[PDB]
């Protein structure tokens, strides 16, 4: 097929949007968690109330509850940030260890020290650029890296780089995985994904907690099916939410409770 993909058309229409229109559209009909108590928790220094460190936790929870991924054994979390995913994985029955890597530093999130349930099996290391980290054995591989750009070409290249690095870690045998695809609608990214699906399996899913201001999808081990179809479906939904007559806003949802306490190691 010649011409632009649907996702590229979405991207173009998104780039043309004015400030006010962008912030209404961003959350139109999306799923959102109420982070109010988690923000007050952060500022009180409450590490034992079960409040997630970020909105990421809820996204991994959406996926795990639908069995799109089932964390087990040694979990590696690439781009762990504050630890939203690392700490949620540590709450999972058959997870034994969680190792998170993240760059940190100015402008970026440092891992937060929490006492959510299983906190004692989490080890997050800041100051790590994963593109230069030699792969290690894992049973579960998580990766939540992807910096946005108005250019789909710049996003395409970013995504491919992630896919190349992710393929390394996947070749070390993890059968459970969950990987953010920044820009899944560009032809080269599709080509690579389709190849990766042949070798490692899985499928691409859109998480409804994602904002309409991005087209991020997760390549997850528990999913299957035609990648092109899944992607186009998302483009169509995101486009269908554009140019709304009246903005109804997001559907709110309760945040995840991660509890507290250590677990047997
Ligand atoms: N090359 C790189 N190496 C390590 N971390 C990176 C990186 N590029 C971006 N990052 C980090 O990856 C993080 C992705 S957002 C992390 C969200 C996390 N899953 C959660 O639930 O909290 C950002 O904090 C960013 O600092």
């Amino acid at each position: 097929a010649g011409g632009r993909t649907l996702g590229e058309q979405w991207k173009e229409k998104l780039n043309a949007m004015g400030k006010e229109e962008f912030f209404s559209y961003r959350k139109e009909a999306i799923l959102e968690v109420d982070r109010t108590e988690a923000r007050r928790a952060r500022r009180e220094g409450n590490k034992v109330g079960g409040h997630p460190v970020s909105r990421g936790t809820a996204k991994l929870r959406w996926l795990v509850e639908r069995r799109f991924v089932q964390p087990i054994g040694k979990v590696v979390d690439l781009g762990c940030g504050r630890g939203g995913w690392s700490y949620y994985a540590a709450t999972m029955k058959n997870v034994q260890e969680v190792r998170g890597y993240t760059k940190g530093g100015p402008g970026h999130e440092e891992p937060m020290l929490m006492q959510s349930y299983g906190w004692n099996i989490v080890t997050m290391k800041s100051g790590v650029d994963v593109f230069y980290k030699p792969s290690e054995i894992s049973d579960t591989l998580l990766c939540d890296i992807g910096e946005s750009s108005p250019s789909a070409e710049i996003e395409e290249q970013r995504t491919l780089r992630i896919l190349e690095m992710v393929s390394d870690w996947l070749s070390r045998g993890p059968k459970e995985f969950c990987i953010k695809i920044l820009c899944p609608y560009m032809p080269k990214v599709i080509e690579k994904l389709e190849s990766l699906q042949r070798r490692f399996g899985g499928g691409l899913v859109r998480v409804p907690l994602s904002r309409n201001s991005n087209h991020e999808m997760y390549w997850v081990s528990g999913a299957s099916g035609n990648i092109v179809h899944a992607v186009n479906m998302t483009s169509q939904v995101l486009i269908g939410r554009m140019d709304k007559k009246i903005w109804k806003g997001p559907k709110y949802e309760e945040d995840v409770n991660l509890g507290s306490g250590t677990r047997a190691v």
